[PDB]
């Protein structure tokens, strides 16, 4: 599924990502916006061999299975593929997880050379929340 702006930004507040460890809403929509253009079904394969899935680009070095990484991890507890699905709950509670380890938001790289110290408000700026 290919989310609208403002679609995402209510689903995301549904799923309980505003201000959840401290990342205001916008934050996740800008996140979702530069890692997968708001698709779902995005992938990228990475030079080591890893892949990220979904709206929010979650690697399977660390946090999903895809029984194609050799030596990773699975912290999430789910298949990749339950991240590229319509209903964003898996890519939700893994992203929670994930902004729960020490660095932040700073897990996801264009969250750190895009979005970050930007105006995020402006993701969620007329939307009915
Ligand atoms: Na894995």
């Amino acid at each position: 599924k290919v989310f609208g702006r403002c679609e995402l930004a209510a689903a995301m507040k549904r799923h309980g990502l505003d201000n959840y460890r401290g990342y205001s809403l916008g934050n996740w929509v800008c996140a979702a916006k530069f890692e997968s253009n708001f698709n779902t079904q995005a992938t990228n394969r990475n030079t080591d061999g890893s892949t990220d899935y979904g709206i929010l680009q979650i690697n399977s070095r660390w946090w999903c299975n895809d029984g194609r990484t050799p030596g990773s991890r699975n912290l999430c507890n789910i298949p990749c593929s339950a991240l590229l699905s319509s209903d964003i709950t898996a890519s939700v509670n893994c992203a929670k997880k994930i902004v729960s380890d020490g660095n932040g938001m700073n897990a996801w790289v264009a969250w750190r050379n895009r979005c970050k110290g930007t105006d995020v408000q402006a993701w969620i700026r007329g939307c009915r929340l």
